[PDB]
Order: C-alpha cells, then structure tokens, then sequence
C-alpha cells in the first residue's frame, strides 16, 4: 500500500531519480538485463525506462503493473506483450514536440545550406588560406516539403515550414481534415510530387524500411531525406545506395538502423548531416520529459488513472 | 559598349554575362596603383566588398557603381553621391535566403548542432554515449530584432511559427505589425534574451552592440549576428562570453574578415560562420544577375533597378 518499487534499468535522466522518492522506492541495474534480476527485486510494481526493455526483463517481475516510458516513442517496449499481461504502457508525447520540430528545420537547413561544414572550414583556418567556403549547392528556397506523418510533431513541422514560403504536402494512412496541405494517400506518390521529404512517423511494422529504393528513386535527383522519426523506417542499405549514384541530392539524418553505429559509406558523404539522436535532448525539454515519466506513475499509484498511456494499453489499475 | 571595370572576386555569373552589352576590365585587387593609362574610359564598376575611394576617383567617366550585396557599407556612397555617381544594391532577391541562414545558425548557437555532428563524426557516440544535453533552447525564449527590414522581417515571420515572442529596435517604428517596439536598443536587450543583429553597417550602427547593450541582455542571452561584424563591439564580446555575462552567440559576420580572433575560436558555447548568410549557388546567382540587370537597365533606359536611397539619379549621357 505505502510505497511501490520501481525499477530502472539502465541510464535514465537523473532528474527522474531524483522525483521517484517523492512516492517510490527505486531499484537500480546496470543494464537492461533479466540476468541483472535478484530474488529481492521479485515485488517490483513499476519500471521506467529509456530505451529498450527486454521481454525476460519485463516478464521477470510478476507484480509489474506499468512500464512508463522515457520518450514519445515507446518502440522499444514489446506493447504487444505488455498488452497480454495487463500491464499499462505510457510515453511522454506534447512536452517534446516543438523541441524536436526546432530540431527537425535545424537538420534540414544544415543538410541544405552545409552550415557545419561550413563552420568546419572556419574553424580549421581555411577562410583565411582558401577564401570563400564553396557555395552550397542547395537551398531550401523554392523546394516542396512532403511529410511523411503528420502528428503532433509532423504538424509542428510543417507549421515552421509555412513560415519559410515553401509548399508543403503530407502522407499518413488517414487525412486529417480541416488543414489547407496537400494529401497523398501513397509515400511514393507524394515522394514524386516533392523534392524534399521528412521522416517523422513511429517505429512500427507498418513503416519498416518504408524508404526505400523506389521511394528514394521517385523523390529525385534534387532530392533531400530528412529523417528525425526512427532509424529503422529508412533502408539504410538502399539510402547509401542512392546517395553514390547521385540518385538523391543529400540528406540529414538524427536517427539510425543500429544506432550508436553508423555505417563508415554515411559518413564519407560531403552532402549529409548526421547527428546523434539529438531531437529533444536540451536540459528544459529533457527536464520536462523526466517529470511526465514521474508524473504517470504518481497518477497510477494515486488514483488508477496514468496521464499518458500509449493507445495500446487504455488500462485503469486493479490493485 | 561601356566599359565596366570589376576589381578582384566576384561570382563568374557576373562576368559570363557582362558581354551581353559591355567591355569588361579587369583588376586582381581593389587597387588603384593597379589603374592603367587605358583605362580611363571606363563607365562602370561591378564590385563585392571594399571600393576604395582613390580607385573610384580614378575614373573621370564613372556612372555607376553596381554593387553585389543587399548591403554597401564598402562603397563611399556620400563621395559617390557628390559626384552624381549612381550606386546600386541587391536587395529582394536574398531575403529569404539569409532569413534562412539567421535561423539555421540561431537553432545552432541554441542546441549545440555542429557540435553533436563532430561528437558522432569523431566516433564519440560509439565509445561515450550520448552527446551532453545542451544548457539551451530556443523553447520560451523572447527574441529582439536590432533592425527590421527587409530582412529583418523575413526572420520576424519564422520566429512566429516557432512560438516565440518578438521584440523590435529600429530608429522608427513600423505601423500595422504587431510586435512590440523598443526605442532604445538597450531597453530592447533589457526585455529580451536573444537579440538578433540584421542592420546595415553605418556609422549610425558602429559598435551598436557593446558592453551595456550585452550586460542589459543578460546571462542567459544569445547574441546572432548576420548583419555587419563592424556593427558588434567585438573585443566586448569576448570579455562578456569570457565573463559568462552572456549565455552564447552566433556570428555570420566578423571585424577584420576573414579573421577570427582565437579568443572566439576557443568558446563551446558559439557557432562561427565565414559570412554565408546568402551562399548558395541559386541566391548568388540571382544576386548576380540583378548586378548585369542594373548595369542593362541603366546603360540602356538611363533608369537602375535598384538604386540605393542615397543615389536617386537617372543617367544624363556625355
Ligand atoms: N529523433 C528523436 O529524438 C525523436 C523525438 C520524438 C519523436 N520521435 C519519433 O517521432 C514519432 C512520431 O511522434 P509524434 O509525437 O508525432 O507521434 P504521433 O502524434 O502519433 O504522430 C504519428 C504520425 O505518423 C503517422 N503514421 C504512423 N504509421 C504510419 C504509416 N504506416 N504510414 C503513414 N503514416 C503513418 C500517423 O498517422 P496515421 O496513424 O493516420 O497513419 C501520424 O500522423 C515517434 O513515434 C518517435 O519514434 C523521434
Ligand atoms: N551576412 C550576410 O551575408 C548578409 C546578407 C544580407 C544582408 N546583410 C546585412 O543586413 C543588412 C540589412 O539588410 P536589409 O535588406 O534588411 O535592409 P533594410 O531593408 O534597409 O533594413 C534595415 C533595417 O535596419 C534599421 N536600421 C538602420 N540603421 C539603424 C540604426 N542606426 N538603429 C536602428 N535601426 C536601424 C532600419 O530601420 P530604420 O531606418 O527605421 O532605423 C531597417 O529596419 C544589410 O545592410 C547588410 O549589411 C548581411
Ligand atoms: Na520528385
Ligand atoms: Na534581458
């Protein structure tokens, strides 16, 4: 009844730590691994995590009620499982998402205009030994935006882009009515309408390798890929592809395959960007991030209600 | 066919196009040591950057100084004015372009993005992890715009999709907008913790930017500049980001181009460009064009198309 045990595997946002006293006890492993798993750590009520979850992790608590979710994405919780034992999911979707549409303009003026690069060339004397940095061969000036998902980042996005005088397009699975942007019910239909495509649909099955050699081919050969969604929705085989043959312009990416790894063929490019799953990570967005994660499992354990439950778990506590 | 003298560099655009009408003269550098005995009939000068006033006054038969850049601050235009001299710009054709470049480098400054791309790039994501979260964000920031033109405008309307507050310094106000005007440029700082520089480089401006304006702006204000280097107190700013009196800064745009002084070169907290505000091929080409396209228009109707404020002339032939 007092108070409930929650495990966190892994790193986590201090700031999560820190709040878990407020009515928790907290159960520390290194990693996310059921080896890690004592017999004392068997009464377990709660976990919450950034990352991956492990179906032994989670199905080595069998009083688990609630798995909270550090980020929007929550790909790397098996809610499938979850759902079949009863155990409530949440993630931490609004308190991120015009941080991480910031991000998602800042990567593609990058991508487009070079300005690390650029910044590069400064930096290591050669404004002064070489003159001019060359002129970039792109710009966004003039280009035609398709966003593949148009959610509560996917719109964000495409509210900034309003702003830059481009023309804007979008495909999800269903329409949403009331707003003035192009639909195409296929990807590669809006990819050979636009030359500009950005990336910012789940993890899921459904969008698995969703860009790929076909998609890639029809966005051109003034085309730019933006991805800040998942790594695994891109092809990276096929993307790397493109971008040898010149099939594609450039493109700038904050999300990978195997992350931490990138592929060494991405990084020879001199026409992309590359960060490291970089979205939301400032201090105030990351601060908030870490206060909905507490604020869930407080709401559960106070009142059987969790703020933010992914649509798979529409669950209410029995205790 | 006028004879037009170009000086130094100038995007190749310029010079392809220049026979569609005239005689082009060239010079390695902005020199007029460098000005021969044949050339005294030259009509006009295509130039980027510095015109030095004795290489101006080498020329007895001088029109017009067609200059490449929205701003003109390296050409003398009360000497040019003086003597009936036309000067003219490039405005219009960069707007958006440089907007876009203010944000990029605002967003830069703010959450540390080239700086992420050399963590992952040097191999740091394998071996260390996650690249440090950034102190800053542009999320509940209050930006200060130090001139709202053309340009200043363009960024203005960005920064309202962003969900940002906006604050504006210019010596008049600009009716029928709905942000909110300072008269003073340290009222505005006062108010605001991100000040954005995009006017030109005038006396009137000439270290507009200094230790009060920076003090006033706070510890945890941002400083871009994509206006003029000359506008910023430099040796100011690298005492308040030494000091920590500021948060960070974001300069396109320098004192003494192409140097940098080591001071700035040492911050983590600032992102350095070598002035591409309006660096594309696509932008320069049109800026280009527009430099043949005075020039065309001048020579031909006796009317530039884009004249700068201080030289409303209209040709007078011989
Ligand atoms: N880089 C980062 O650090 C970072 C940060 C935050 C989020 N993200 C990623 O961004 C994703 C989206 O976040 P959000 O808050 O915008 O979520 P959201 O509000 O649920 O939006 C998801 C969008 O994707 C669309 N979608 C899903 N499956 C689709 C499919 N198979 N085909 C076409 N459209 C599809 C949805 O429309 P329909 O359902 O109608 O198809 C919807 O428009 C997250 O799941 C996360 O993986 C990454
Ligand atoms: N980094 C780059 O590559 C790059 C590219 C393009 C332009 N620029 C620079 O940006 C400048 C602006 O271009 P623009 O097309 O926006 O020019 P613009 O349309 O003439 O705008 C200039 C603005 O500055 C204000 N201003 C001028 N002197 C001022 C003063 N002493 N105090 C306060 N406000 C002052 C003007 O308002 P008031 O007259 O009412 O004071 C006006 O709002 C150029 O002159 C150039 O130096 C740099
Ligand atoms: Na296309
Ligand atoms: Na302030």
């Amino acid at each position: 009844m007092s108070r409930p045990r929650i495990l966190v595997p892994g790193k986590i946002n201090p700031r999560v730590l820190e709040r878990l006293p407020e009515m928790f006890e907290t159960v520390r492993i290194e990693r996310a691994d059921a080896a890690l798993v004592t017999a004392d750590m068997r009464d377990v009520s709660g976990i919450a995590v950034s990352g991956k979850l492990p179906v032994p992790l989670m199905d080595a608590f069998p009083s688990l009620e609630i798995v909270a979710n550090f980020g929007v994405g929550y790909d790397g919780v098996d809610v499938s499982r979850a759902a079949a034992r009863g155990i409530v999911v949440t993630n931490t979707p609004d308190v991120l998402t015009e941080e991480v549409a910031d991000t998602a303009i800042g990567l593609l003026l990058n991508t487009l205009r070079l300005l690390p690069q650029a910044e590069q060339w400064l930096r290591q004397g050669r404004w002064v030994r070489e003159g001019a940095f060359p002129l970039s061969p792109l710009s966004l000036r003039g280009r035609t935006v398709g966003l593949f998902g148009l959610g509560r980042i996917g719109l964000a996005i495409a509210r900034r882009l309003e702003a830059f005088g481009v023309s804007i397009a979008y495909h999800t699975r269903t329409p949403r009515e009331g707003l003035g942007f192009t639909y195409h019910p296929t990807l590669v239909g809006m990819a050979e309408a636009v030359d500009t495509l950005i990336v910012i649909v789940p993890g899921t099955a459904s969008t698995l390798k969703a860009v790929n050699a076909d998609v890639l081919s029809a966005l051109g050969p003034k085309g730019v890929l933006i991805n800040v969604g998942r790594g695994s929705t891109v092809d990276e085989a096929a993307l790397v592809t493109a971008l040898q043959n010149g099939t594609i312009a450039g493109a700038g990416l904050d999300v990978f395959e195997n992350e931490p790894n990138v592929p060494e063929a991405l990084l020879s490019f001199p026409n992309v960007s590359l960060l490291p799953h970089v979205a939301s990570a400032s201090v105030v967005t990351r601060n908030a991030m870490s206060d909905l994660v507490v604020d869930n499992l407080k709401a559960w354990f106070s009142t059987g209600e969790a703020l933010t439950p992914v649509a798979e778990t529409p669950f209410r506590r029995r205790a």
